[PDB]
Formats: structure tokens, sequence, C-alpha cells
């Protein structure tokens, strides 16, 4: 099983640089970017630097940049089961070059998920419209299109919280939506899932997003489901107009075999019987007494 994460752009960087540090288990780590110097500083293994004032924040130098090196693109993509593109979209790099990415990469036929954040509206008019633009040309080349909003993510952190804090947030659940897909295959628990099944939720079904929940205590296994259901990434979504559903069960050793069946049928819930369900579980031997339930709807819209 061969998966393959790429950060692209500044943002991206950072938060594959994060995946990094705490690990995502059994995946390859890329960063992609214009900058040499932010690539040298990325403490990730792999770095490509693409392209040829005031002209790194326009998506387009981006795009020509990514599409003068696609030959380094493919080499790098290539062998790949499953490839995660991570950017912050709304600058100049990542808004135009994930897109050619992720075309390269379905061109060569790899299961390809995006998973991208909206910047804040703090940002400006100017990034927020750049990462629309950006995300409609890379829905265009991608299997599923995982959007964060970091909006939302203030929505539990407020205050006069640091800009180091807010995204610090954001790389942290971008990891998670990768980590949450991606450890179903490379790190199962008692229940295994195919790759044909992660495969059957994530392929041409466009729009989704991602809703984590953790909880502790006898009754683990409904509130950390509901706490995923009810997470605010997930606010504005009916589950019930999902096309896929995927759902990560992550435990240690303690994981019982009840408990995967109240995931299960909690998550079946609320899912219409007309979409494809898939529940599978994690094992993560330094979790205890804590169960993370995480959420995919695919096909949304
Ligand atoms: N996860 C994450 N997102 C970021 C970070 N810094 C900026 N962003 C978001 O990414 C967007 C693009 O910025 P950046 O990646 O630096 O520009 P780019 O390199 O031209 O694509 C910004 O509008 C921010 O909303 C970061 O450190 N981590």
């Amino acid at each position: 099983a061969v998966i393959k994460v790429i950060g692209v752009g500044g943002g991206g960087g950072n938060a594959v640089e994060h995946m990094v540090r705490e690990r995502i288990e059994g995946v390859e780590f890329f960063a992609v970017n214009t900058d040499a110097q932010a690539l040298r500083k990325t403490a990730v293994g792999q770095t490509i630097q693409i392209g040829s004032l005031g002209a790194g924040a326009n998506p387009e130098v981006g795009r020509n940049a990514a599409d003068e090196d696609r030959d380094a693109l493919r080499a790098a993509l290539e062998g790949a089961d499953m490839v995660f593109i991570a950017a912050g979209m709304g600058g100049g790099t990542g808004t135009g070059a994930a897109p050619v990415v992720a075309e390269v990469a379905k061109d060569l036929g790899i299961l390809t998920v995006a998973v991208v954040t909206k910047p804040f509206n703090f940002e400006g008019k100017k990034r927020m419209a750049f990462a629309e633009q950006g995300i409609t040309e890379l829905s265009k080349h991608v299997d599923s299109l995982i959007t964060i909003p970091n909006d939302k993510l203030l929505k539990v952190l407020g205050r006069g919280i640091s800009l180091l804090d807010a995204f610090g947030a954001a790389n942290d659940v971008l990891k998670g939506a990768v980590q949450g897909i991606a450890e179903l295959i490379t790190r199962p628990g008692l229940m295994n899932v195919d790759f044909a099944d992660v495969r059957t939720v994530m392929s041409e079904m466009g729009y989704a997003m991602m809703g984590s929940g953790v909880a502790s205590g006898e009754d683990r296994a409904e509130e950390a489901a509901e706490m995923a259901i009810s997470s605010p990434l997930l606010e504005d979504i009916d589950l019930s107009g999902a096309r896929g559903v995927l759902v990560n069960i992550t435990a240690g050793f303690d994981l019982r075999l009840d408990e995967f069946e109240t995931v299960g049928n909690t998550i079946r819930a609320f899912a219409s019987d007309n979409a494809t369900v898939v529940i599978g579980t994690s094992l993560d031997p330094d979790m205890n007494d804590e169960l993370r339930v995480t959420v995919v709807a695919t096909g949304i819209g």
C-alpha cells in the first residue's frame, strides 16, 4: 500500500510538516513549493521546487510553475495507490499548483483526495475569491475534495487567539482528515476495511466534509460518534444526503466488538440507506481509554 501526502504552497507545507512531526503511519510525505527557502526550512524528507514582486500571491504563477514541472511531479507521484493533496487555498502557489498536482495524479489513475482550507475572513476578499476559483479548478481533477473553512475553527477557539494558534488548528484538522482516511488502510484494528471500499466511497464523488469526535468511559462509542456527527465542520451538511460515508474508529487494544457495532448503528442511523457506508477501525497502541470516531461524508450536494 503506497500512500503519498503532498503539501502544496506555504500553508500546505506547514500542514504536512505538522503531520510529519506528529506522524501519520504508512505514508510518504512530499512538499511542493516555488519558494526554495521555504522548502529548505521544511522538515519534510522529499521536497520538489517547481517553476522558473507581489507576484507570488497570484495563482497563475503557481499554475504555470507546476505546468512547467509536470514531469517532476509525475515522477514523484507514480507508483502510488492513493495521493492526498494538502494546501491552504488563497495564495498563489497552492491555489494554482494544487490542481496541476491533482490532474497529474488523476491522469496516472491514482485515487486522488484533496484536503484544503478556505481562508479566515480577516484575510480579505481577494484571498477568499482566489481560494474559490482554485477550489473550482481543483474539484475537476480530484476524486474527493474535503474543504475546511478556517472560520469554523474559531467556533471552538475564539478569544484573542494567536495567529500562530489559529493556523496550528488548521494544520491539525488537515492532519486528522488525512490520518482518518489513511490509517484505516495502513494501521487497521479488529475490523479492517478493504482498499476497494475506501476506493468506492471516495472515487469520482466531488464535495466531501469531515467531522471528528473523541470520548472516554463506558459509553465512549455512542458519545464519540455523536460528537463527530455534530462536529461544527459538519454543521451545514445533511448526512442523509451524502452518497458515501467513511468511518474510522481509532482506539487502543481495548476496542470491544460491541463498540464497533454501536458506532456503526449510530452512523447508519443518520445515513441514507441508499448510500455506501464503510465502517473500519484503526489500532493506536498508545490510546488507552479514549475512542476517536472520524466521519467523512462524500458525494454531497
Ligand atoms: N494549515 C495552514 N494554512 C495556512 C498557513 N499559513 C497560511 N495558511 C493559509 O493558506 C493560504 C495560502 O497562503 P500560502 O500557502 O502561504 O500561499 P501560497 O504558498 O501562495 O499558496 C492563506 O490564505 C492562509 O489561509 C499555515 O501555516 N498552515
